[PDB]
């Protein structure tokens, strides 16, 4: 259930995403089809501009506990701390994961697939995976930095 991936370099990945004012079951269909996607990438997460939504919604799949299954619609940073630095990969790159440095840990707002905005507190790998989305959704990238 894989919707349309863009891959870079493509402007959409390097577009501004926009959080929009209330979810709407379009919107819905979107966050629904990112995770069907993502997952179907084995991806960790998947960020609205890389599934073709030129919309700021975040999808994360990071094994923060049991099952993954994390979802946020257009998430906005409240707090960042530490700085760290691990490889990885975009949906958009053909797999080539580089060392990306980002914040240790960092609060976010979001809401859920459900569409209920919530704020919450990401540290580690969620901290990192949720800030990248912000990043990526918001047409900036990793590679950005990368040299
Ligand atoms: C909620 C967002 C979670 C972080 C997303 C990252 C990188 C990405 O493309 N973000 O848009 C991802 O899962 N990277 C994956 C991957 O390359 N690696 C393998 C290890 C985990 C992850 C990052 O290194 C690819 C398959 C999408
Ligand atoms: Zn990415």
């Amino acid at each position: 259930s894989v919707l349309q991936v863009l891959h870079i370099p493509d402007e959409r990945l390097r577009k501004v995403a926009k959080p929009v004012e209330e979810v709407n079951a379009e919107i819905q269909r979107i966050v629904d089809d990112m995770f069907e996607t993502m997952y179907a990438e084995e991806g960790i997460g998947l960020a609205a501009t890389q599934v073709d939504i030129h919309q700021r919604i975040i999808v994360i799949d990071v094994s923060e506990n049991r099952d993954e299954r994390l979802v946020l619609i257009n998430p906005e940073l409240l707090e960042k701390s530490g700085e760290t630095g691990i490889e990885e990969g975009c949906l958009s790159i053909p797999e080539q994961r580089a060392l990306v440095p980002r914040a240790e840990k960092v609060k976010i707002r979001a809401l859920d697939r459900d569409g209920k905005p919530f704020e919450l507190e990401a540290d580690g790998l969620l901290a990192i995976c949720i800030q990248h989305e912000m990043d990526h959704l918001v047409g900036k990238l990793f590679m950005d930095y990368l040299s």
